[PDB]
């Protein structure tokens, strides 16, 4: 099958799925590759093209640092890139259900991977089942990642920061001109992401620019007030700076410094990148979103604060155990491969590598606020707490916060907790339910039976793709048939949430309000 798009005509592949067909477009290009004199600068218009391109295969995914602290462990190289890495990788991927539909609901997803790893490609991505089972239109998109993505000299157009941003925005943008040839609506666009995807599904919230482009937004484990999810002016600037000086390209025109960048070769940028900060965490993000005057027109605190984004529906939610991932990247005592019991001076420690610039007071303050146990004796006591501190600080109460503020301007929210572990994990029991292992339940891999998920895993993918579902289709993520729980808007009042699990669905109150009045209130003075 062949579709006319606005720069040429497409061939796609056809897909067996659940007895049924998925018509997939893998790798269709959506602006010019970002190469030579174009590397650090916006996502130019792709120029039309005569012949048919064939979308028949996942494209390259955007150069990056692999993640090898775990070599030949699924758990961990599930993430790494399983396509080419190459500057050549403005592309993006459309899943249609057969029969081509009438007018259906688009959903767009944008991959984490702290701003800098991520591919479209990963099989926990995969939208053929989504578009089998609910009939909506699934696209995804690379973009660009790490200092090739987010270098940023503000105010200067040969690196102006938020180059990562705009690839999303341009493809949001070719999802409006051509999503009606593929069957698809383009008043019914909803964006979905997790961690930096979510982030950045909560910065398109904020920039006029994409405001005319998406309907409905879902952030999963993830938003721009994450501590880690925005870099600082200041620190951009110095970023910028140290990858000059590491790299042999100092010099005082600050466009002559890009254009030395610009000759470099992509792995020469990439091994420096690591050793730009001068204190790196298991969640640093060297290269990130920026207030670069264009995308961001103003400190998004702020912008949140007072009411400056797009009027809508969201869906927010975070994992039981965000942060217990992150422990075993840095911190002392901790291995996925024993039960990382770890003392007293080691979760000091442990605070010192998650905290790096942080006060001895400060330190001591987040000491004292998660070691008041029920049980001194319980000796798992130090593991969670650290575990709870990533987590809490970096997800749940960034993601809770935000919720509270956009509310507050009358729009519907939604937040869920998700609590299931998936029963396939392969990283161990005490971290349990993991950052990123909501996604395959959302993307709805439970649903195939040929791949050795529970009986109750199916019924929760089931239940959990409704939902999502419902939530773009109509701005409302009830499932109405099976006798479901009926998911509450999110007030700031109430705080009402529900959980995601596969025994009880229940709604509760006001997620984790002790931890969050400290690290919301208390802490941002540190
Ligand atoms: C596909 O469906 C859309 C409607 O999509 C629905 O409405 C959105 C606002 C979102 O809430 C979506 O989640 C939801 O599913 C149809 O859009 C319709 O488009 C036509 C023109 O493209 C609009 O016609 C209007 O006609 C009046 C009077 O003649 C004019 O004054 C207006 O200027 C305007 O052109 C129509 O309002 C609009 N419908 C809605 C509800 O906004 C779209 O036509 C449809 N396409 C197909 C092929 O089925
Ligand atoms: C801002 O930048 C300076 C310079 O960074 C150093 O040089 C870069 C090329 C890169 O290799 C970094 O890792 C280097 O640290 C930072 O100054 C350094 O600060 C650390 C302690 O914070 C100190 O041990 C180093 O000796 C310093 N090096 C130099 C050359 O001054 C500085 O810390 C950065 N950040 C802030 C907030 O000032
Ligand atoms: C859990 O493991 C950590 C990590 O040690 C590594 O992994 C082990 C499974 C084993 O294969 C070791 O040989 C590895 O080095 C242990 O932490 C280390 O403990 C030693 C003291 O024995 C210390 O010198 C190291 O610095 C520690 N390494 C780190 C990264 O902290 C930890 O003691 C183990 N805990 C339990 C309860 O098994
Ligand atoms: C979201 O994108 N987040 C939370 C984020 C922030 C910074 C770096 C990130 C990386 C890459 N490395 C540092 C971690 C890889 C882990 C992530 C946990 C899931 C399973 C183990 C692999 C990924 N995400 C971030
Ligand atoms: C584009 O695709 C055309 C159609 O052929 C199909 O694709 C190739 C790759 C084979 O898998 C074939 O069995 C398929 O039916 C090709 O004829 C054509 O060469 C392709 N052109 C380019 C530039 O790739
Ligand atoms: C809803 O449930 C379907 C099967 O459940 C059966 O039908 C419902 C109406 C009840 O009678 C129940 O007792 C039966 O076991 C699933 O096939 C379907 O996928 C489910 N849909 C959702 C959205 O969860
Ligand atoms: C960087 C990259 O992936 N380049 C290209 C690859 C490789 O050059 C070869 O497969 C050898 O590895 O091959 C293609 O041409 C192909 O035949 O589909 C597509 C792709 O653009
Ligand atoms: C730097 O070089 C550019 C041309 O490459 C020039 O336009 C500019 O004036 C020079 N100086 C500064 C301060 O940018």
């Amino acid at each position: 099958i062949i579709i006319a798009t606005k720069n040429g005509k497409v061939r796609g592949m056809q897909l067996t799925v659940f007895g049924g067909t998925v018509t997939a477009f893998l790798g269709i290009p959506y602006a010019q590759p970002p190469l030579g004199r174009l590397r650090f600068k916006k996502p130019q218009s792709l120029t039309k093209w005569s012949d048919i391109w064939n979308a028949t295969k996942y494209a390259n995914s955007c150069c990056q640092n692999i993640d090898q602290s775990f070599p030949g462990f699924h758990g961990s190289e599930m993430w790494n890139p399983n396509t080419d890495l190459s500057e050549d990788c403005l592309y993006l991927n459309v899943w249609i259900p057969a029969p081509k539909p009438k007018n259906a609901t688009v959903l767009i997803w944008i991959y984490g991977g702290g701003f800098q790893t991520g591919t479209s490609s990963l099989h926990v991505y995969d939208g053929k089942f989504l578009a089998r089972v609910e009939r909506v239109i699934v696209v995804s998109m690379n973009y660009r990642v790490g200092a090739l993505g987010f270098l940023a000299l503000p105010g200067n157009p040969e690196a102006p920061g938020n180059m990562g941003l705009f690839d999303q925005q341009l493809a949001l943008q070719w999802v409006q001109k051509n999503i009606a040839a593929f069957g698809g609506n383009p008043k019914s666009v909803t964006l979905f992401g997790e961690s930096a995807g979510a982030a950045s599904v909560s910065l398109h919230l904020l920039s006029p620019g994409s405001h005319s482009l998406f309907t409905r937004a879902i952030l999963q484990s993830g938003s721009f007030n994450a501590p880690w999810a925005v870099t600082s002016l200041y620190e951009a600037r110095n970023r910028t700076l140290n990858l000059a000086k590491l790299t042999g390209c100092s010099r005082e025109n600050e466009t002559e410094i890009i254009k030395c960048l610009r000759n470099k070769d992509p792995q020469e940028i990439l091994l420096n990148e690591a050793f730009v900060v001068p204190y790196g965490t298991p969640l640093s993000v060297n290269f990130g979103p920026t207030v670069d005057g264009d995308f961001l027109t103003d400190m998004p605190d702020i912008l949140l604060e007072l009411g400056q984004f797009k009027k809508t529906q969201i869906l927010v939610g975070v994992n039981k155990d965000e942060g217990t991932a992150f422990l075993v990247y840095g911190a002392p005592g901790f291995s996925k491969d024993n039960n990382s019991i770890i003392t007293r001076k080691e979760f000091q420690e442990g605070l010192k590598i998650f905290f790096p610039g942080v006060s001895e007071f400060g330190k001591e303050s987040i000491l004292f606020h998660y070691t008041d146990w029920v049980d001194d004796q319980r000796p798992e006591n130090y593991r969670e707490a650290l575990g709870d501190v990533v987590g809490d600080y970096n997800f749940i109460c960034p993601a809770l916060e935000f919720t509270k503020k956009f509310s507050e301007w009358g729009n519907n929210a939604f937040f869920y907790y998700f609590e299931h572990r998936s029963s396939k994990l392969p990283w161990p029991e005490w971290m349990g339910v993991m950052h990123g292992y909501e996604i395959e339940f959302v993307f709805g891999l439970p649903l195939e039976r040929r791949d050795q998920y529970t009986k109750a895993e199916e019924i929760l993918s089931r239940s959990i793709v409704k939902r999502w579902a419902n939530f773009a289709k109509y701005g409302n993520p009830q499932e109405t048939q099976n006798q479901s729980t009926s998911w509450p808007v999110f007030k700031s009042t109430e705080q009402k949430y529900l959980t995601l699990n596969t025994e009880s669905t229940r709604i509760m109150t006001k997620l984790r309000a002790q931890q969050c009045r400290f690290w919301t209130s208390f802490f941002p003075k540190v």
